[PDB]
């Protein structure tokens, strides 16, 4: 079970000769599943179906749709999610996101001549205009844009890429408010499609009027954090707390390296951000395909580091779109991700539009938990602590203890009382075997626990009862009824349990090894 | 280059950390690139083009085609190959692999054609039938089958899946000589389309009458190497062995591990065959399609410490048979194969069908070439030679010592001078940075050659000169000029040399540094 | 504490960063045992051994009467309540008992007891077991204890004397004689013991007398018990016996002497409580450049399974008769302390030599040295990889404290315990800093200091009712305790093992807890 023949081992090439597909996994899943919501997944009814299969964060693309739709989606996010909630044990908290729009450059509609997409072929030409007329009026001669200084940032000889970097276009003459262009490679045209431009210093602001409405209107609506579009530097980081403002100070903020100077500054960047994204979609035709893997590992590995969440995020699962089993390069994919360390996996074409919302999150479900029996815990956290730098908080301190007795006597879990949730963040970062069943009665920490690796979040509706020792007792003894339940440990099973020696964030210092009643 | 900052780290983490996108790698390539070849790739002008851009193995799948089909294909191959032998220096080996049909099930016909297609719905019933009336009749409603037994083997709710794994079929009523079944997840039913019964012992051979004539084909056809389908154990291996016989005595069998008996009694028949493949195909339907990845990591590491070849096989870049760029889940599963350790890696429906064959090797190219600059080599090594069993075997202690030799020197290339390809093959298995020039006269090894990763083969078609002395010279400068040519390195820079004291195959014992001029 | 030294990545680089300028810190951890003889018997050098850092007296029972060795016992039992006042201060300090064992032994050279007699390399000698000659040794004859001596010896078997320094090959076997030729000659006394290498001497383990022995040390209420001669577990279980119900709480520490006993070494360690590497008999018994290769394996089976090991003889001989020790001995007890030993031994250096003192200072200082310069982070890496996942609390709450000690550089681990165990689990996990085991049995506060890094500490305090208190008032002495013997300030942060209610077996607490 879980692969423990194969985490023995001395050298990580014996750790991987050992690994037996014969062996299955334990029933609980620790790296959190981010699915975005769309037409295939708005439904009140499909929502408390993905709930069921493993959705734990549901993502809100502002790239698209109005401030009402969102506000729609949110209500039924919530009452999926609360019709779960007559019954506190088996109650999954579900964070809300909001992606921003940022600086993306889209294209316009094209005619609705008998079907609306249009061949573009290798060799031709293509005008570019940003003469408002044609905005609606796209086709294989005539193309319409957002961004209005385009040929001011743009050379002869550059290359502009119009879709999800399937078409290429070289720009062969500079013009005043127009481009003449060749196709290099080209495909069907939509409407409404994302445009990149690689190596060009495109003057659009991080955070544009529009984005400061949608913080501003997520703030409103009571989000759990923000994942930040096209994040150069930290300084953008900056604009974006002080938007959120005090009001919206305890939404988390996830910045997402989508360019090339977002991965050259991501040191400043994770500094001053909560959390991090690797958006996969516009980094890999921002910067060589090739060179993908490398910023994603680079990036996670930093992330482990730090302690602070990492999400691996677009393309997981493309071939779910419209198929319900995934190729064998999206089953590697989504395996790796966690194996690198990944806190997070994304789902977001896959449950927005997709055929196969829910196979798909049953499927990057089923692949984490296998993935994550394979990982070779003992050279990790090993490495984790050796890289951990001595500190005389008492909470860091008592999360590293209870870690190393979590493998020790082999726990069932890391039961762990939090109110900010910061003790429970504390476990995670060493990354154990076990499960954190974070314990606490802030429902916005429960949601928010859900961007780090293997917190499960549990949520105690029950009153301040009694004194505080038998609330406590109350709190360690709902959780141990909750892995009962769902299956984590029995009666009789070993588990680990933190708590503070009083009430209050911070006070987090004690360490109790506890059999299952 | 070549991240030398990222491989000098003393924690697995530490070197995650420190990978730079801006760090290019080194020209030379060491994954060695399998192309699958049909339609798209056939022709002699686009064999040139694919060489090229990187093909160093051409698969003939003969689950389709002819001997006269396959017949020509190699005739094209060798034509195209040879268009570049007037420049010995430049010269490419390209080998040529037989894939066989194995004990595969397959559907029949729809209407007597070829590709019209039969929607197939969630919920509707479909009969399957053996009686050879329906063989080329098959519709929404009858549905005929090569396999013989396929009742006897097959239980009432035993799962049947159609085309890749992408149509499912529950079993509701068996019969005698039919089947009747509910769709469970539909499509568009295609003719002669693969079927898979994963749970179920079916008692086809692994070696078929037709097996045997395409295998004995193979021998006359001289082929370099035998991709054996669905081998479930060593007597399977033993049996491919006897038929390609005395004759094909110097031919490779790798097997190709497809389904679970294959998976469980994997070191049996590694020990039997010359190589492995990771055939996720099939593999991925056979057992559950998270398992795949860890089944794919075993098998590698495995292989990596016997020596042996192994081979990434199938999806690896599926996007691109209608796409001109992959996915970000490929491009990370062909990265990741690679640092997995993998030998080669393959392209199938990419190259044989697809639109844009070329670009799939040059992207197959590209990413190899980073995922090898990637590897964390001292850890590597550091691995294999501490699992290396000490033997008296003086070319297996000379190949280590030259490897060892190398780092310290971070020379350009070890030159090895073989017959038979094994001496080059024992420095390869221990995973060296640089790249390893094999010179041979045997034609045959320096095709062979490529199944190994980081052998660039090279034939010398000079004749023997007597003083042997003055033999072993001349070829070893002429692997100084290759490498000179290649961009491997220049005049003055440190370079590793591999001798005999003698000819004949296993007396290579001698390591020379030395400069080049 | 050769902090920069602790965090290479090699052994090599760990060794290269060694600097002798870096002081270590004021705690030291590998106890010390010190034999008691004319030079050390007096109440007032006993305080000043005491005070200089002495943990454990052993009593050889190879010498002397029961009388003697009760008197003995009386005055460490003196002298170490002579600082019982102030409990703060008050260090426990642990009895042994060394049994005889089957040891032969020469017989006196005239009515004369302490004269001696050159022996020439060449000569001839003559030994006997005739009782005529037992107080009649000289240059031609030479009488033993050992009856069937001649039994179990061939012509050609090599004879040793006191200490393996006199050797005799027995050229003529007779009834109850042997004729021997001296090989290498000295002067020889009285009373001196004998060894015969590769031959099957007959002799039990336990004898008459050490059972008497045994049977006085459980009257005298002493702490544990060093049996020579251990062959094999059979061996430590006669000595369990003897001990019975009574001796139960007696920790037997097997002395490893001989060839045998190094063969059948785990057998003996699982029977036993702790190992002693007792390198005098040993050294003659195998050749003596395999010794340290025997020292080196037993104290790593030892820290693998967790029980006591010492290092035993010869560590500083030099100081029986000079001030200052040899560089090699030096040498010897720092890489005793480096190879992992629990306590480090004098015999002579204290029983009967000119700087009693002097001796038992220099081992404190080079320990702490010795110390300071470990690796830990290789050593208990190695041993968490090593130790056996289980289900028991009070072992997975020691790993964590352990592991929550490093993580906050603690100044302290202070443990709770009635039996010792709790602590003697922390302490086979090897941390940094010191565990002050708090207890009120005062057997395991002197027992505790067979084990490395504890710091026994004996409250006195009468049992509070609410056993909430209870344990604050023994965690506050505790945290008294360190304060006054410099271990910690107040503001430095502390790990406290604690249990959930009264009794043995029942700690599975652990909290960080800052200094008051
Ligand atoms: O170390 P030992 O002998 O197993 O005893 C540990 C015991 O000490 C305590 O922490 C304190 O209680 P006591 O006063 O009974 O020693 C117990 O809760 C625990 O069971
Ligand atoms: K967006
Ligand atoms: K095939
Ligand atoms: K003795
Ligand atoms: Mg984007
Ligand atoms: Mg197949
Ligand atoms: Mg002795």
């Amino acid at each position: 079970t879980q692969q423990l023949h194969a985490a023995m081992a001395d050298t990580f090439l014996e750790h991987m000769c050992r690994l037996d597909i014969d062996s299955p996994p334990i029933t609980a899943r620790n790296t959190g599943i981010i699915c975005t919501i769309g037409p295939a997944s708005r439904s009140v009814e499909t929502l408390k179906e993905m709930i069921k299969s493993g959705m734990n964060v549901a993502r809100l693309n502002f790239s698209h749709g109005t401030h009402e739709y969102h506000a729609e989606t949110i209500k039924n996010v919530r009452t999926a999610t609360e019709s779960f909630a007559s019954d506190p044990i088996l109650y999954r908290p579900v964070a809300v996101a909001l992606d921003t729009k940022g600086p993306e450059i889209r294209t316009g509609l094209i005619k609705g001549s008998g079907t609306a997409e249009v061949e573009l072929k290798k060799g031709a030409t293509l005008k570019i205009t940003l003469d408002n007329a044609y905005m609606e009026k796209c086709d294989e001669n005539i193309l319409w844009l957002d961004y209005k200084n385009i040929c001011k940032v743009v050379e002869v000889g550059s290359k502009i890429y119009v879709d999800d970097g399937l078409i290429s276009l070289q720009v062969k003459q500079k013009g005043a408010d127009f481009l003449v262009t060749e196709v290099e490679n080209g495909g069907s045209l939509g409407s409404k499609k994302g445009v990149n431009l690689p190596g060009a210093a495109v003057d659009l602001p991080a955070v544009s009027e529009k984005d400061i409405q949608d913080l501003k209107f997520g703030v409103e609506q009571d989000v759990d954090m923000v994942f930040a579009s096209f994040i150069r530097k930290a300084s953008d980081v900056h604009e974006v707390r002080k938007v959120l403002g005090e009001k919206g100070k305890n939404i988390k903020i996830i910045s997402k390296i989508e360019n090339h100077e977002g991965v050259r500054r991501f040191d400043e960047i994770l500094e001053a951000s909560d959390g991090i994204m690797v958006a996969r979609g516009d980094l890999g035709i921002e910067i060589p395909a090739e060179k993908v893997f490398l910023a994603q590992k680079m990036m996670i590995g930093r992330c482990n580091r730090a302690g602070k969440p990492v999400i691996c995020a677009t393309q997981m699962l493309e071939s779910m779109i419209k198929k319900p089993r995934p190729t064998r390069a999206e089953g590697s994919d989504v395996a790796n991700a966690v194996l690198d360390g990944a806190d997070c996996i994304m789902l977001s074409g896959e449950t927005a539009k997709g055929d196969y919302p829910l196979e798909a999150v049953r499927m990057q479900h089923l692949i984490a938990r296998e993935a994550e029996a394979a990982i070779y815990h003992l050279q990790l956290f090993e490495e984790l602590r050796r890289l951990a730098p001595i500190t005389s908080d008492p909470t860091e301190a008592t999360a590293v203890g209870a870690v190393e007795a979590s493998f020790k006597c082999a726990s069932g879990a890391i039961i762990v009382l939090t109110k900010s949730g910061r003790s429970a963040h504390q476990v995670a970062r060493y990354r154990p075997r076990a499960p954190i069943i974070a314990v606490t009665r802030n429902p916005q920490t429960a949601r928010q626990a859900h961007l780090y690796r293997g917190i499960f979040p549990v949520l105690c509706k029950d009153p301040v009862q009694e004194a505080w020792a038998e609330d406590v007792d109350l709190r360690v003894n709902f959780a141990m009824n909750v892995g009962k339940a769902r299956g984590f440990f029995k009666k009789g099973d070993v588990v680990i349990v933190l708590t503070g020696w009083r009430p209050g964030s911070g006070f987090t210092n004690t360490m109790r090894v506890v059999p299952v009643p």
